[PDB]
């Protein structure tokens, strides 16, 4: 096969009472050392740290050294192959060594690295030792990184001539033109590597199939020399006619097939998907999508996977984002590293959009130990990484050099900006560059005067990204009439599930003594907006292109505005939590992005009678009306009104994007019935007042997964009393119990102030609900999750795995 699976059979080791820098000689003694598979993170699997080098920026998780080391044989049918070792990423600064010598070092933790291993490795069956020096001394992140291997590790094996890593290029110039005339025209670029000893003249061959493995298309290369270790390129033409396009809607890809051929003979086969789209960032008009125009209803998204941690998965991202697609974002921006190949294989098949980032910093370092220390002599090669990985994604829209870079307010940023964009287009020319700037901000009111150094940045790029500047978004394209704007960072308002505090009160980072944050969107850090005030600066402007919220999913570190507050660990900027629980500012973002009508109530109904409770309805109906115990408490409606260029929306007489009532408590059913400008009812929801907690509810969200070692379900576990309500506020201890053909991965409950394990067997609900991650081992049958309360009747699940 040309690329092996090489997560199985390692050896790991922190470094905490004495060196392992012996740990590179194959003659080390690694037998006392835990054996584990990739991808890992060693950080996820330590108790909380409140003296941690990490902080509650990294979420009070240590870092520091580890070590990993595999011993391995080489089949023979590898002998006269090329052999790479491939890692998709490693947290971070590591040194690889194989045989006892050095391959390499690799500073940046999010890029995929290469080595080429061909004349370094024992044949002949002999005992191969790599170790793997992994070095993050911290303090490293503004975020939770992760330690360690984290992404997968592969060999890629291949003849002597082949194709290059990251060896074709795919694109579809003027799509526009071709599409109306019923055609996609292909441009295929390709790169072969003669690593022989000798000269080879080559040719190309490229065929493009349709998803259902129908040939579509196909073109031969010119005959050209490949000299001894050179690479030739290669530039071919094609037609699909009446090509699928990607869409969010229909994701469709194509998969081209390159054939090298030597005297007629393939001595190399290599498969590229792609997709055909066209997209356009218009100064007056926005943004569109083959033709169509759109907003870009964005989220940013951090890299880990809640209980998981850094440890990427397939299923365990594309549950993220198949939830983003369900509050109704099209787009998603890489908050602020290059994105896992699992992250990437969502978004192209879900159909989501996708900014690529690749800095949070440039020389100016944030951390310590942050890659500032290496930018200067790594930059060129850490943005090429990013774009020759990612340049035949059609999810990937756009190039983000950086986020929030000190640097940019100098002439050496300008200089850097120069460099960055430079170094982008000499790979990829069909997007645009962009960046994510907040030192616009100035006073949060008025046009803010731009630094210089910014605006000649601003010129660099091809699109602008604000954070955080509504106050610019209409006088920077006034002053600026050919800039395509857009909200690279928007809101950061703060919540946590489930909790109803200050109802009335609109704070700016304000902290409480109960180390959470309000879900009536009135608790937001003070250079942000509620999530309603950041959608209303953009809803209101056709130029804007769109916003990506900070944040999608809440992630791990960063628990502002609880600075120094341990056990506040982890974020309250997300619509929806570690554990994927929404949030109700989720179904605040489905009423103003959604089109399927809906309708959702909050708070809960567990109060005390006479209070008078703020009740809100999130809803894209004309009108509600709301019930308690089956008695009207009266219609609240909005005005069917329209943006300057007649884009409808709705919002009340008094500018609210949603209802609200004050009801003097009682026990019972709230209902809302949400009902059409006629009187026609188009959706309903209701909440009702909880008995005493009686039992544990088990729900998985896939009852059948893959008998792969890696397949995931993931399990809700509800407090709910004798009727089957769940406990709004309930936080009972729940035990779980595994058996069968799988093991528990992870447990959470999304409290960002909680210092309860991820990587446990037991966990409190939060808010009424835990989750239980199960994942399923290479042998196919059942998996049973008991789940138990003190004083509560248990739960039980059974998964069912197919081989
Ligand atoms: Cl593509």
């Amino acid at each position: 096969m040309r690329r092996i699976n090489f997560n199985d059979n390692w050896r790991f080791q922190r470094e905490i009472s004495t060196s392992l820098r012996e740990a590179q000689k194959p003659s080390f003694n690694d037998h006392s050392w835990r054996q584990l598979s990739l991808p890992h993170d060693w950080s996820i699997e330590l108790d909380f740290n409140k003296d941690s080098l990490a902080t509650h920026e990294g979420g009070y998780l240590d870092g520091g050294v580890g070590w990993y080391r595999k011993t391995f044989t080489v089949p023979s049918a590898m002998e006269g192959k090329r052999i790479s070792l491939d890692f998709d990423g490693v947290y971070m600064n590591s040194t690889t060594y194989l045989n006892g010598e050095e391959l390499g070092t690799y500073p940046f933790g999010y890029n995929a690295f290469s080595y080429d291993i061909t004349d370094k490795l024992f044949m002949d069956g002999r005992e191969n030792v790599l170790a793997v020096k992994v070095d993050n001394t911290q303090p490293s992140s503004r975020w939770y990184s992760g330690s360690g291997i984290y992404r997968n590790v592969y060999l890629t094996v291949t003849n002597p001539v082949h194709v290059a890593r990251y060896g074709t290029f795919v694109t579809t110039p003027d799509l526009e033109s071709a599409y109306a005339a019923r055609k996609a025209e292909v441009n295929i670029k390709t790169k072969i590597n003669n690593d022989s000893d000798a000269a080879v003249q080559v040719k190309v061959k490229s065929t493009i199939y349709d998803t259902d493995g129908k040939e579509v298309a196909s073109v031969v290369s010119q005959e050209k020399t490949a000299a001894a270790g050179t690479t030739a390129h290669f530039e071919d033409n094609t037609v699909i006619e009446n090509p699928e396009l990607w869409s969010l809607d229909n994701p469709y890809r194509y998969k081209l097939v390159t054939d090298v051929l030597i005297g007629g003979e393939t001595v190399d086969t290599y498969e590229t998907r792609f997709g055909a789209r066209f997209f356009k960032f218009d100064a007056n008009e926005g943004f569109s999508l083959n033709g169509k125009p759109m907003k870009l209803y964005g989220v940013s998204m951090h890299h880990d996977l809640g209980a998981l941690g850094a440890a990427t998965n397939a299923r365990a991202v594309e549950r993220q984002l198949q939830i983003m697609k369900d509050m109704g974002v099209n787009a998603i921006r890489g908050t602020h590293n290059p994105v896992s190949p699992e992250f990437l294989e969502a978004v192209n098949n879900l159909g989501l959009l996708l900014i690529e980032e690749a800095f949070d910093c440039w020389s100016q370092s944030k951390k310590t130990y942050d890659y500032g220390r290496f930018f200067t002599r790594w930059a060129e090669h850490d943005v090429k990484e990013m774009v020759d990985r990612g340049k035949n994604e059609p999810s990937i829209i756009m190039w983000s050099i950086g986020n929030e870079i000190y640097d940019t307010t100098s002439p050496s940023g300008v200089e850097t900006a120069r460099n960055l964009v430079r170094w982008i287009k000499e790979i990829d020319t069909t997007r645009p560059t962009t960046i994510g700037e907040d030192k616009t901000r100035g006073d949060k009111v008025n046009v803010t005067p731009i630094d210089p150094n910014i605006l000649e940045i601003f010129h660099t790029v091809d699109v602008v990204g604000l954070n955080y500047s509504e106050n610019n978004y209409v006088g920077y394209h006034e002053q600026h009439p050919n800039w395509k704007l857009y909200g690279s960072e928007t809101s950061s308002a703060t919540r946590s599930r489930g909790v109803y505090t200050h109802p009335y009160e609109y704070n700016l980072g304000t902290k409480y003594d109960d180390l959470q944050q309000s879900s009536y969107d009135n608790d937001y850090v003070p250079w942000g907006r509620t999530a309603e005030d950041a959608w209303k600066s953009d809803r209101d402007l056709k130029h804007f292109a769109g916003q990506f919220i900070w944040t999608g999913f809440d992630y791990i570190g960063e628990p502002t505005p609880y600075y120094d507050s341990y056990p506040a660990k982890s974020s309250y900027f997300g619509a929806v939590d570690t554990a994927g629980f929404p949030k109700d500012i989720f179904y605040y973002y489905q009423s103003q992005w959604k089109k399927e009508p809906m309708v959702h109530l909050l708070p809960h109904w567990n109060w005390t009678e006479g209070e008078p409770v703020r009740v809100l309805a999130y809803t894209n109906a004309h009108q509600v009306e709301l019930f308690l115990n089956g008695k009207s408490l009266g219609v609240r409606g909005y005005e069917n009104k329209k943006t300057s260029w007649g884009a409808p929306y709705k919002e009340t007489k008094d500018g609210k994007t949603y209802l609200e009532w004050a009801v003097p408590f009682k026990a019972g059913t709230l209902e809302a019935v949400a009902m059409d400008e006629n009187g026609k009812e188009i959706a309903r929801d209701q909440v009702t007042t909880a008995g005493a907690p009686a039992a544990v509810k088990l729900t998985a969200d896939r009852k059948v997964i893959k008998a792969d070692g890696t397949d995931l379900s993931f399990i809700t576990a509800e407090i709910v009393d004798s009727k089957g309500n769940v406990v709004p506020n309930a936080d009972h201890l729940i035990q779980f119990h595994l058996s069968g053909h799988g093991e528990l991965a992870g447990v959470d409950n999304g409290d960002a102030a909680s210092v309860e394990r991820y990587k446990d067997n037991k966990r409190k609900a939060f808010s009424g609900k835990a989750l239980a991650i199960v994942q399923s081992n290479k042998l196919d049958g059942n998996i049973t999750l008991h789940a138990s309360a003190e004083g509560l009747s248990s739960g039980n699940v059974t998964i069912f795995t197919t081989a």
